[PDB]
């Protein structure tokens, strides 16, 4: 095995420097030289077919671009690179799925089961397709262990069951439900699943082959990479009969006032000038992430949460909505307001937030109106814990 | 007053050396230094709560990004930087308008008069929501000059119009319709008007004010900015009037089982997390461009393509397709294979391209199945030309 070091990962990003204790990765990743260099050549190269004096770059640059599907595809497992589309982030994917494949689908009646464990991004596409089909969404509540009930799936499962939304992991807990279990129910009763995996990737990539994964979604800008560019999956079936996306150029092959052919997928789906410092930022990205091990990246992640945990589990009032050991840790103190907390943190030179983190109705089930989230990263360290227990206790002591 | 200096303007493209002869900016532009450093300040700096170190950088960042929808608004004269809503691109802006504003409206035999000079990307959408409502494509042909003939416009408007499609400028001919006084007619039926201002925004923004545009869409990256970031400008009350686009985080303001509430415009516009690289680089690309006069800078350019067509023009079998002395300059030569001409062309230095321009329509109007294009911008010189023009010579010894 090639071991990981966490200090050699830890040096490769330019911002720890300025950004003290970094314990928001959660709602974005911090960048890695690779990220910043290759952004860097693109815009200052010129990507027409002339090159003077740094033709080497160039074809370096070029090489990246092309082979950027062929990166999330390994990362995925996906059988083939065609099957990767690019979008702007998780939240256009799954829109693209509701529109492009679920829309023409749907009949007045029709079933969309919802988990309410779900970022918004996997549950405002639904709520509005199925206004405008007439079809409409189904909750699936938590289980005793704060996962979506899976095993209630054959209970809300009717003849007019259509689509399943269901997140890899909660972006507040930090939870993973039986994901392969609720593929399995869903197909045996002819309906697709969309998988959101914004948070599932950075931590536990889905292989979506084993997984028999319909459509899966995630961001860049939280796997280390450019903010603007995201990845949607889709088997080649799928892909072939979701209707065009936006229409534009590229996306079509012949047009004219009678009508308009389109391309296959992916590129049926892709319309106009891709956001190519992005795709190229991203490969960048997951062409560096690839020299790490990512479960020994995690374990690393996941051990300083659960010191974190049990350190501020012994001052008074602390409250964890804390899954499976998850490298992120949402909590929150009695008696003390989310806002101030994080003020006086900051202060103190640590880095996170609060709020409802797009998660109205995951929060509405825990019974509260928000919480304090901490997420650590592989570039986290041990005296981070430290710092955080003690910017805690700090603020403690000014608070209640 | 100020006298535009060419030779300062250029100075500031990190590209220019590499680049050679680069006459392609019609397809995409060179960045100037701002674009490039902000766009790493960016990547290498924290986007969290806490800077140790670096904090007028972030502060200056931060700036950039809290300013960039008024710098959008300077740049068409909008009323109120409310009216400016983040997009991935033109293609994008102009799908939203079909999507959102068009597509709840038209009724079955309602029509769309759309220019025969327009990009894929103000012709497909349309011919979708067409296709979607029962309404109907009504094309407006060229006039003499190869100008979309607005004077024949009152004489296509009918009872059931409803929708004007109109490229400001076209990215073949360079050319530019009547603007003003095909709005006015559009206006008296009561039309709105989806103006399409990706090679417009660059060479003469458009005064929003001033000629009464309903909606106005440009991308980033033809304006010496960043890739994966576009406009989209509308009257408030058109707006206002839209269906939200993507559903997801940052566009819902209460999001429940039962339903949810959108955030006002521009935030109902823009679901999930913004290319926040995109709108800080388009922001500093605006500021960078605010130092110049534009209108002289654009004399510059086109002066350049005068000097380009004039001398071809003394090559047996050269044909132009420009439009009103434009900075772009479409050609090709009789008898010759374009993608040759290309390729010995970037062998001596000049980048340029062929092909159909995403704008098949206005190819077959003009008899050709292909143009060559060079586009020149500020950054050009007469020496450009000249290496151009010599260029071909040789192309022509040997291809023919
Ligand atoms: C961040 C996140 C999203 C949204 O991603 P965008 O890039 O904003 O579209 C959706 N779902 C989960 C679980 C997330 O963490
Ligand atoms: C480039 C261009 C577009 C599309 O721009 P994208 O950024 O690719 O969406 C649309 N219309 C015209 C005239 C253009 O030149």
């Amino acid at each position: 095995m090639n071991v990981f070091n966490p200090a050699q990962f830890r040096a490769q990003f330019p911002a720890l420097q300025d950004a003290g204790v970094y314990l928001d990765s959660a709602a974005t990743a911090l960048k890695p030289e690779a990220v910043v260099e290759a952004t860097q050549q693109f815009y200052s190269l010129s990507a027409g077919n002339v090159h003077r004096s740094q033709f080497a770059e160039a074809q370096r640059l070029t090489a990246r671009y092309e082979a950027a599907r062929e990166k999330v595809a390994q990362l995925l497992n996906a059988p083939d690179d065609k099957t990767i589309v690019w979008t702007r982030g998780t939240t256009e994917s799954i829109n693209m799925v509701a529109q492009c494949y679920a829309r023409p689908r749907l009949q007045p009646g029709d079933e969309i089961i919802v988990s309410v464990a779900e970022h918004h991004a996997n549950l405002v596409p639904w709520l509005m397709v199925a206004q405008q089909t007439g079809a409409k969404v189904v909750k699936l509540p938590l289980n005793a262990q704060r996962l979506p009930d899976v095993d209630l799936l054959p209970e809300l499962i009717t003849p007019r069951s259509r689509i399943l939304a269901l997140g890899q992991m909660s972006n507040v807990t930090g939870g993973c439900p039986d994901l392969a279990r609720a593929i399995t129910f869903a197909h045996s009763a002819g309906m697709v699943v969309m998988v959101d995996g914004a948070q599932g990737a950075v931590h536990f990539p889905a292989d979506v082959q084993q997984l028999d994964i319909d459509f899966y979604a995630f961001s860049g800008h939280k796997l280390y990479g450019p903010t603007g560019i995201g990845v949607l999956y889709g088997k080649s079936e799928l892909l072939e009969a979701m209707s065009p996306w936006l229409g534009g150029g590229k996306m079509v092959h012949e047009v004219s006032f009678d009508g308009f052919t389109t391309q296959s997928a992916p590129w049926k789906l892709e319309a106009g000038t891709p956001n190519v410092a992005g795709v190229i930022g991203l490969s960048a990205a997951l062409e560096w992430l690839a020299d790490y091990d990512i479960n020994q990246a995690e374990s690393w992640s996941r051990s300083l949460a659960t010191l974190a945990e049990d350190a501020l589990a012994k001052r008074p009032g602390f409250r964890s909505f804390r899954c499976q050991d998850s490298s992120l840790l949402a909590f929150d103190f009695a008696g003390v307001h989310h806002s101030d907390m994080v003020t006086l943190l900051a202060e103190y030179g640590i880095a996170l937030r609060a709020g409802q983190h797009c998660a109205q109705p995951l929060l509405a089930e825990l019974g509260v109106t928000g919480t304090l989230r901490a997420s650590f990263a592989p570039y986290n360290t041990k005296s981070d814990v430290d710092a955080l227990v003690n910017a805690v206790d700090r603020a403690l002591e000014l608070l209640v």
